């Protein structure tokens, strides 16, 4: 292949940096995609909605544990807490009982390791920012995971060069060369597995399934009914979806498309229906109302994914050691802060877009309890309160006094969008949200201890003079509290 100057520049750059070869291949294919003039637009005229899907709620048969012997739990760990004000890994935040997201996942994985299947395997998707503290945590708390952290557990996220918007050459930023590179999105997960040979290794040792999910999603646990469904229906790529509410109309959605498939020798077939998803970066302007129709496109991707590993390897070998996924062009600058830095593209992919890559792929509607991503301080307030409980298999559930509705946490942005300011609010105790519909807090406040919140409450410190510490031993049902 003959490639352009900018592509050869990207190649030499990535080679000089010892970027592994699968990442170079995938990236260069994307690069040719950008240069050719691919818009990356998924218009309504080329998609159909999904009328109905099977509901996990309506599944009963659990697989044998021998299936669980051929299963890998992969947990997305690359995220920092940068939303909630932390340059630390988000999975190392306390969520309950002094245990963190990683605590809960490892206790689940070893509970299944000791009660169901010894050979259940565990893996983390690490970035460079999360690797060190993760390794330290597992070294301190879970020695058996630290023993194999390098060889078996940690698979590393690769990074791709930002390319300049005008010439598509690799951007250059002398004042900090680090800004010349970015992560390729979660959809990177397949180029790493392949590119490290780790997918080949798992498949060789006889592993069949992998359950991918985000590390901050505490409700994304192993469900044996899902595995069973995958055996019964012979599925290769299952995506868990949730019913889209009007709070989710901003975010993406799942959809249906048709694709002419030809059988090359002898010529017998026609069009096939395959599942895809689109985000707003793939939706044109003129169609943004069709995008935000809750009832037209009813389902969104939870990022809980089940993949059949050898089929993944097979289709990755059909496409030259690569899984080519729809390209999202991120318009940025090299220094994301410096508005006068060279404008650039950050090419990303979503790991759910791989659903279109498989001949037998389906989606399964699941309860929203399996999509509870902690992204706001309000979240881990709801999770730290007794509203949730830990079962003996170390999963978190809602308590039954909630009746399926978790409490609504309406924290003020001024004082509680950061962690270091969130500590103060709950430094004394965490109030009892077991039978609370809504907690609103608009001013500087901190709770006492043994506080019980019932029904709908709203706490105000309008004056803002000083922390309105709430009286200890309090019990507020339907009650407002000002000074």
């Amino acid at each position: 292949k003959s490639l352009s100057a900018a592509a050869q520049a990207c190649v030499k750059k990535m080679r000089d940096a010892k970027v592994n070869e699968a990442c170079i291949r995938t990236f260069i294919a994307q690069h040719v995609m950008v240069s050719k003039g691919e818009t990356g637009s998924i218009p309504d005229s080329a998609i159909m909605p999904v009328d109905s899907l099977d509901a996990l709620d309506s599944l009963t048969i659990e697989c044998d544990n021998a299936v669980l012997q051929s299963t890998v739990v992969l947990k997305l760990n690359g995220g920092l807490g940068t939303g909630m004000g932390l340059c630390d890994a988000k999975t190392l935040l306390e969520v309950k009982d002094g245990k963190t997201f990683l605590d809960f996942t490892a206790l689940q994985v070893q509970y299944l390791r000791q009660h169901c299947s010894e050979h259940l395997r565990f893996m983390l998707m690490d970035s460079f920012n999360t690797s060190a503290s993760t390794k330290s945590f597992l070294k301190a708390r879970y020695p058996w995971l630290y023993q194999v952290f390098d060889s078996e557990v940690e698979l590393m996220q690769n990074q791709v060069p930002k390319i300049l918007q005008d010439t598509l050459e690799p951007a250059a930023w002398a004042e900090n060369p680090a800004y010349e590179w970015a992560p390729p999105g979660h959809g990177d997960i397949y180029t790493a597995l392949y590119g490290s040979g780790k997918l080949q290794e798992l498949v060789e040792q006889g592993y069949r399934y992998m359950f991918v999910s985000n590390g901050d999603n505490l409700g994304a646990t192993i469900d044996k009914r899902v595995l069973a469904y995958m055996e019964k229906e012979k599925i290769d790529f299952l995506m868990e979806v949730c019913r889209r509410t009007e709070s989710d109309k901003k975010g993406g959605h799942l959809a249906r498309q048709t694709v002419y498939v030809k059988g090359k020798d002898g010529q017998p077939d026609a069009e096939k229906r395959v599942l895809l998803l689109r985000e707003s970066a793939q939706c044109p302007k003129a169609d943004m109302e069709s995008f935000q129709d809750i009832n037209k496109y009813s389902f969104f991707n939870t990022n809980n994914l089940w993949i059949r590993l050898p089929v993944l390897l097979e289709t990755m070998q059909e496409h030259g050691g690569t899984l080519p996924l729809p390209v999202i062009r991120n318009e940025k600058t090299v220094d994301s802060s410096n508005s006068a830095s060279p404008k650039v593209y950050q090419l990303e992919t979503a790991m759910g877009a791989a659903i279109a890559m498989f001949e037998s792929a389906s989606a399964i509607v699941v309860p929203r309890s399996r999509f509870a991503p902690v992204k706001t301080c309000a979240d881990l307030l709801a999770l730290r309160s007794d509203a949730y409980v830990v079962t003996d298999d170390f999963r978190l559930w809602l308590d039954d006094r909630c009746h399926g509705h978790p409490p609504v946490v309406d924290l003020d942005s001024a004082h509680y969008k950061m962690m270091n300011g969130f500590e103060k609010l709950v430094q004394h105790g965490v109030p009892s949200l077991v039978e609370c519909k809504r907690v609103t807090v608009k001013g500087l406040v901190q709770f006492g201890a043994g506080n019980v919140l019932t029904g709908t409450v709203t706490i105000e410190n309008t004056d803002s003079a000083s922390a309105f510490v709430i009286p200890d031993g309090a019990k507020l049902n339907d009650t407002t509290a000002s000074p």
